[PDB]
């Protein structure tokens, strides 16, 4: 059965008592036992709820994994992550580019020496394989990057990490299950921040980590009860709720990106455009060839100063200004004031972060409607 | 004014809005600027959420702290406290007798390397004055013990870790804020599996730290969101409610369980009954002068074999046999079979852990019916 | 199994599939069949649900009835029993004082021939029995009346309305099941708005009417589908949760509400005071006879203008000026311009309502901490 | 702003408080006065809510209605407007092949007396106008129908209706805003049950109704408060939660829709197809012209008897044997034994609702599954 059946069906009827089509919410802290000395599957929520057992079945369906994870938060399956591999002493391999929160907690740690850090651009072959010949015991990839959706080649990076001994984790946030797949293309683990696409609602907040080994689910989960970041019952139900429009929500909100992208490669005041499917984004021959779609963020460098930014902004009414992405409802952010302040000033540009640059986590509303609000944050831009 | 009118009124009319008395669940996610480089008192749930402020809110004034940070289970809460302040080669100093999930955290990381761990027997001073002299970071208290309820001073022991320097954090689970107030014994935090009392209901799972310095409430609220162990936006609602009768609760709990342990008191079969109440209670006198309330947990070994104890549970019906404690319904529990079954049988022994030890965590039906329930029991442990 | 007992177990353990102790949610608005031709025990949520079921179960056992059907809101509780035993041309005599939303509800129907209805004061023999005398099919006793708390017979004007063939119907709301019993009375039917202290946490909307007749159940149940006013079941979880504490939540409310009661007959300001206890008060000898408790609801007259209140109110911090009653929370109603504030001052004055009645529902805070609060306002009152 | 833009963005940002971007849930019963006789906009939720008003809003901007009063079940919302515009001696006018629970609704009061009732098929000019001519006060149209999915001009009856002064009500449950717009085609009111492709997850019972005048809209609105039946604050969170995604479901639902019909048109066992997309369809030229859309609803009648419908049933495993549509997985059931079994076999037949017929509710799995699995059931509907 295809993802779209898949995302669907996961999970229904599974209620055996009542004929339920769609599950119950198990918010039950304990469970009783059959008899003495006698548990059922389950004997305490923190360790094993059924709620989240059908979440995460059909989570781990959608990237072909053998088994999932669920945590409270995506920075807490990443910390679930780092904890179960990583030891004082151990060193981890990430990407330059990270979520800033993954930079700040790996780098907050590896300062108190709990375990070691290197930050490399893995699309640089020698930059790569030397710090993977320091032999790290965790690499971590994530493609694309934000905000400049940046795609380095996956298999890849998996396969020369395998090489040493390193397991690897893709973090898949991005583009989702619906738009890429990284078990099938060579790691061992993938993770995601179900507060964005997967739940797609901007109102849960939770993590997976997917492991394509039945054996390294069993320790994730075991670990994860251990250090208690399991993910509540609720936030299960309606995570799974959410992902039930997972393919549909993907495949608008792609589409109404790439709108977006066309209408933006015409306007004067749009200084440089970063996508995916732009044959000139970095990686974007990786993209085409990595991905199932080439997503729906997208960011761009407005010409002007912060007043033109700030007359811009001030004409749109579609786009809520806020942080955080992947919600039905699109949305916008300024980096330098955002998603990247915590980031040097020299750094940003450092990093090819301008200080006009926007990112759209473009939405499901109509591709037209979104269009001419934009014309007309474009049109407040050039007036003065 | 009384902790009764705190855990009632707290949060009330929070909203300004619409004049809502209950505050309304806030979910969502994210949060709009209100203009560019202008954000509200709230950017992202996992870092701050209004819902999981205003229990914290709650919590913090039951216990007299400074501010709290609510945790999406208790043991993460542990692990909150045991990140911020240890890192490899400190030392963390912890009661001999602790909670299992506690002891399993502190012995699995201890044992990678990321921080040293000593159990010891807080209750002897010898022992306790000499893992003090080793200088450790944090020192952990958790009185009364399980399941054999022992209590220790909590004003001793604080007052002895902040002499060599170290932190005090207490676990104040058993008791609830509305039984004692280690803040007020001088440790430094306090903290509580709110799956239990707290939330009083067995349909929540969240954790909390308090503290007594401000300046550490937003210490252990960065490292919070950092790590991604931050409590979920539902299940703060829930709490919340849950502790609106959290006084009528843990009083009504209290006097069944005085009750039954005077019933208990006459019982042939009962080998050895266990309770802060008792004379002969270990750390009783501690008991009766730094709580304020001996509990409305008890346990009781069954003078018998495993037959006999298969019969007396066989004919119970108003106690669950099941996990956890805490909630409004009465359970029971065999702590060889479940609490402690991951000992061997002779270090459980060596523990003071008997084979027909039976733990009752009392709920609010009635007395009576309680008692009479643990008739048929006996009735039955009896019989051939 | 007493009161107590029968709150907090209602419904524990129902869960066979996975054993949880609390049970789950049942969201599902529709049930598979087990094969064609074979439906389940539940089919339609409007028809059947599973969490609805047990919460009904729960409530027909707290007023020893048959079964309960629980509907969204009190109103269409009152509205579900009126559509079933009137027709046009059909008669209900209904209290004279009853509820303001029964008085428009009947009113507005009768207005337009839907069925006809007189309003009787059913502490007056004769008047009572001249209104039975014209054969009323149903009629509707509501003990205590609110605001002044007059309470009738509830035994006797069942009685007296049975040997005329009508079938009767006693709104508890005011005392809950665990203060009162008119199923015990006499009566044929019991209804409540649970919003109200069923619920005890002013965060559910629902109505429940409880009969003494199986063959009723089935009738009210038809019926309740028939028109579409069954309960949620989101809100029948919320409202079986509250249901667990209701035992000690009421008798605390009605120990803070005599205690109350005594401190405000030592206030000058106090014209008059209105309460079950008092001997003064209406029905006082068969309150005191057909109540378990005289309730957490109280009443009294400021001597003093509009501008005297106010500042009454003004000096009060512990009493949220709100409608409704049954929360834990204590909350402070002017019926002039609340409650009655549709409603002629002739009619109020001729129904025996001051123009400065307040209206005190007592929560569960600390009591001399809501006596205080009560010489803060009297003391602004007086205060110049 | 097209409807796929309204869906998403109604009530975005409402809380002017914290700024959440998706509107907090407002669980509370009661709401505070700013002071002594300053009530809010809001006062008793029974009456007015912050998160039913939000999605109100919603479902009326997307049927082009000024307001909107949503009810606790699509049934109260039908009884809510029969109970408005109807009082014994007055005459409502209903399709004669309307939903089973509108029709079981309008006999049982008719029955009583509480109004005359009149079901006519409204295809027939003659039976149409002649019952027009009866001057009713009421006119109720529903199309397309169910299970033959038959079709009624509904500009032409509103028209027809309007000229004898009758009030016309259109249950547009069916298809939904997404695909027909009753007010654009001159109807009064428009209602849904919002338990099917409104809320499109199976997982909330509610009903709306929408008038295009602001003055009916508050005179239901007063009487939804009146008898009771207004919709609860947690439904009305998860119906806004799932309109979110009405116009990519609905789509994608019709599509699946429109490749199953195509299908099915190649089935040798497919004695009779229906849909509204085709040629032969009763009122398919009406359709076409008042419809944005065919519709995700379709029906067919196996060529075969009893055994045949087994076999063909037991064939299928993406499809799920229960009663309702609307949600997002694809569902199947068997009119004579589920959905008209409360018609006698030869009403059924009178009917033109054959013994082997079997209505499909297209859900939005991948479509080529949806077809296999239907390829499944046929070639084991031929194993006899
Ligand atoms: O005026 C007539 O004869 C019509 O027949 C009008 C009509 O159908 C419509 O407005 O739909």
């Amino acid at each position: 059965r295809k993802q779209a059946t898949i995302a669907v069906r996961s999970g229904l009827n599974d209620d055996e008592q009542y004929g339920c089509v769609v599950p119950p919410i198990h918010l039950s802290s304990t469970y009783n036992f059959t008899g003495f000395n006698e548990p059922r599957a389950h004997d305490y929520s923190r360790r094993g709820n059924p709620t989240r057992d059908v979440v995460q079945r059909a989570l781990a369906e959608l990237e072909g994994g053998a088994g999932a994870v669920l945590t409270n938060t995506g920075m807490s399956a990443i910390h679930l992550v780092t904890t179960v591999f990583l030891k004082p002493g151990d060193l981890l391999v990430a990407p330059h580019d990270c979520y800033g929160g993954s930079y700040r907690l790996f780098d907050s740690l590896a300062k108190r020496g709990c375990y070691r850090v290197l930050f490399v651009d893995q699309g640089d072959e020698q930059a790569l394989r030397a710090a993977l010949a320091e032999k790290p015991k965790l690499v971590l990839v994530e493609s694309p990057s934000n905000p400049l959706l940046r795609v380095v080649d996956i298999a890849k990076i998996c396969h020369l990490a395998r090489e040493v001994g390193a397991v690897s984790v893709v973090d898949n946030t991005f583009l989702s299950p619906a738009l890429q797949n990284p078990l099938a293309l060579g790691a061992d683990l993938v993770l995601h921040s179900c507060t964005k696409y997967l739940n797609g609602h901007s109102d849960v907040v939770a993590g997976v980590v997917i492991a394509k080994d039945p054996d390294v689910v069993t320790e994730l989960a075991w670990w994860a009860n251990n250090i208690g970041v399991t993910g509540g019952a609720f936030d299960s139900y309606l995570l799974l709720r959410g992902l039930r429009t997972l393919v549909p929500r993907m495949e608008l909100a792609q589409r109404n990106a790439q709108a977006i992208v066309k209408y933006l490669q015409t306007q004067p005041l749009v200084k440089k455009l970063y996508h995916p499917s732009l044959p000139e984004n970095q990686g974007h021959e990786i993209a085409a060839r990595q991905q199932k779609g080439f997503g729906a963020m997208l960011s761009f460098e407005l010409d002007g100063d912060e007043q033109t930014l700030r007359r811009f902004l001030g004409g749109l009414s579609l786009f809520t200004l806020a942080e955080s992405l992947g919600g039905v409802e699109s949305l916008i952010s300024h980096a330098a004031t955002m998603t990247h302040a915590g980031m040097a000033p020299e750094a940003r540009a450092a990093a090819g972060i301008s200080e006009t640059l926007l990112r759209i986590s473009t939405g499901i509303e109509d591709g037209e409607d979104l269009i001419a609000d934009l014309e007309n944050g474009f049109r407040a831009a050039n007036k003065g």
